[PDB]
């Protein structure tokens, strides 16, 4: 069975892309899904894939997107969640797409400065079907 | 493995959908009918879910039906925003989503209450299912 | 394939524990879940679970409404997992709490609310539901 969960991590760098953690409560022995960077899962097998995200966040529009890239093709929206305590709500993002072998997919958001960072905050996984 | 993902159409309370894109349509045994209605060709125990973005410029109400073939249409669930009221446009997601067992030729689809509101912007708005 | 879908009936404002049918359109896939006593969706084969819920509502102040995920589990007291919080009429509202959760063998979830009496129970508005990963 081929599943990635990935938590969050504070960013260092500029970017609306998330940075992410290998600090999940399963171990992806396979391989057959990699975290590239800290930034993106990567698959290595075709397949209808589940890909899911929850984005937490302090208020006072915030957007989180679910995006794919692979070699020689531009980035491209899967999904987005538009949302108008510390103000502290959640986006989640979920659905069914089809990935082929070197496909990465990974999350950006309006304002990485205002979302919460720890395991149980902020995370973003797959599950082949 | 039964799997439908579908993608908001530049559109009429009923929602239409396309397909196009990064949509999936895994097999023959799930059609979009209408281009308005997923309808499953097998009895089993289903995922359904949908997201509607939008103007959160009475409360806005989407649902999730169920025409179930030799029965009257029932709601299986609804979300509701109260939106004040909220800036220019105010965007929104909302998500419906549910495990409901189905019978052959069962169709659902996504009502709303103000079709003008909702955002058809890539991602934002989407319907699918899968088998369990 | 071990499965809930639960739908909302009236309850007191004696409690703050919703109540739940199966009525409806609703899913009970298998004896190894139940609903017991309207309230708990209670578990008989340990593992790991996407539980969900989706409540809609509309005072002395203007305090929050909030609405809990509780888990209680055999031997243990009874912890929160969730909580969504949110500060007309009525101003008819959705609130959402879900995730993923590791639950023994014999394990109940259930939802606390802080006002019983607001939340709408007009079909499909409020629902409960699980689903064994
Ligand atoms: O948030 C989810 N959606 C976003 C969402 C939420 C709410 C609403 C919406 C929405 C979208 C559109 C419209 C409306 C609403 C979206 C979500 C999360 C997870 C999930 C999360 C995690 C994760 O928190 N994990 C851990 C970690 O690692 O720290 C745990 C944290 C604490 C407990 C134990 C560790 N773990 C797993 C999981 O199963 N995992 C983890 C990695 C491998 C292992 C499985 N496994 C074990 C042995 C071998 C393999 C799955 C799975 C799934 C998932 O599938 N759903 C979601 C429900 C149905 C579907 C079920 N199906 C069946 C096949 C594919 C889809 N949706
Ligand atoms: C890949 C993609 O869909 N990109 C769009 C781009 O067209 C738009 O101009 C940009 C502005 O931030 O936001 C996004
Ligand atoms: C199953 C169901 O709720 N059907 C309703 C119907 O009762 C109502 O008369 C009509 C107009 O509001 O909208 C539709
Ligand atoms: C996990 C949790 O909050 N348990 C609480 C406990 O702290 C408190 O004594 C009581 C107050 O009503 O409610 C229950
Ligand atoms: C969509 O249809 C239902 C059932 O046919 C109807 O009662 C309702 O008015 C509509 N729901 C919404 C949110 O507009
Ligand atoms: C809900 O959860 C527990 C019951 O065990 C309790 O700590 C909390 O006070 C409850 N919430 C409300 C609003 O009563
Ligand atoms: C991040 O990704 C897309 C793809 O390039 C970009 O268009 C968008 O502005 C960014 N996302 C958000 C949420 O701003």
């Amino acid at each position: 069975q081929i599943a990635a969960h990935v938590i969050s991590e504070a960013s260092s760098k500029t970017t609306s892309v998330l940075q992410w953690a290998e600090k999940g409560y399963y171990t992806m022995s396979n391989n057959l899904v990699t975290l590239e960077n800290g930034k993106q899962l990567t698959v290595k097998r075709q397949g209808l894939y589940y890909i899911y995200a929850q984005v937490t966040f302090c208020s006072n529009p915030f957007i989180a997107s679910l995006c794919l890239k692979s070699p020689g093709r531009f980035e491209r929206i899967l999904l987005r969640a538009a949302n108008t305590p510390c103000g502290q709500q959640s986006i989640h993002l979920g659905g069914v797409f089809e990935l082929q072998p070197g496909a990465s997919v990974f999350v950006n958001v309006t304002d990485p400065s205002q979302v919460s960072h720890g395991t149980g905050f902020t995370s973003f996984g797959l599950l082949k079907l």
